[PDB]
């Protein structure tokens, strides 16, 4: 699930998607797990550190599939449909560290202790940018595309729906991409229209 | 700008906007307009009824824009373009109120006070839904899209750039919105691919 510890971790990334970081004590998440505070302190020094362990798994968890993604894919049409179901995957099996990542990162990386936030928001954006650029330029993708925004476009759709997305509905997160990456790349109006 | 009572109002979307309904007082906003709470409370009871001048002011545009597209288009592609471009009207024109929405309709919403917020909220699904099976029933949109998830497709994309865009900036919104649209309508990939 995130991406003795491992279970800890779990409950506090439950809370913190539910409830919001800061509204999340240590406390709370020690009563949640039915243990001292101290006992928790035996694993964690703060909250803010457990959100920084569920905050890098779970990025080191997807650029590693981006990375295994963008080496096993044979032209950018390929490698563009993996990346996108890549988030859906993440909010299929991964749920809590996405909605932490949604509501906390924006705020979180002015803090040192966050700063590869950032450095991850450029590694994503250079690679959907280049995805994009080697597409046009192979004639996968429309010639007069405006790449900055197409990237807009897709960091939008690739993340979006998790705003709405219930886990336990009928509907798999899969489901839920594969129909919006076959809109990102052949839109709703029939051919001829 | 909002979709002397008519100042003050934007003076107070600006600052709700931009740091949050709750963290806004009564004197904050008095004192951003120069004046005595006092003098605020004789145009507004409570920063309560401010937003809810602001949301319905907001919320009465946009389903009249709603109206004036759907009663003058001749087919379903040429309405769901209308009503698909009318969110970015919003973010261009009525930004403090798009952005009021986004963060606090929600919340807001189980209130009685704002209970026209999911009469709204029903009346735009019921519009996307309609506008889609007609165009798919026609031959307009591809015959096997799932209308729900596209509903939510167009739904999310309508209104999630205005978590980036930059009012002051080089784009429009106008400009986005006519490249979102392109892809919505037919998708990043090259006829024949």
């Amino acid at each position: 699930r995130v991406a003795r510890r491992g279970e800890l971790l779990e409950l506090a990334a439950a809370m913190f998607a539910e409830r919001g970081l800061r509204a999340t004590t240590v406390r709370d998440i020690a009563d949640g797990a039915g243990i001292l505070s101290g006992s928790l302190y035996h694993h964690f020094a703060s909250k803010e550190e457990m959100v920084d362990e569920l905050l890098r798994g779970f990025l080191d968890w997807l650029f590693a599939r981006y990375r295994d993604i963008v080496d096993s894919t044979a032209n950018p049409l390929e490698r563009l449909q993996g990346l996108f179901m890549a988030s859906f995957e993440a909010i299929e099996h991964h749920h809590a560290q996405v909605v932490i990542y949604q509501d906390e990162a924006q705020r979180l990386a002015s803090q040192p202790r966050f700063s590869y936030i950032e450095d991850r928001n450029k590694q994503q954006r250079k690679m959907w940018v280049d995805v994009l650029n080697q597409g046009i330029e192979e004639g996968y993708f429309r010639p007069d595309l405006d790449v900055d925004l197409v990237y807009r476009f897709i960091r939008d759709t690739t993340w979006v729906s998790v705003r709405w997305y219930r886990p336990g509905g009928p509907l798999t997160a899969q489901q839920v991409g594969q129909q919006y990456l076959a809109i990102v790349l052949g839109g709703i109006t029939k051919e001829g229209v």
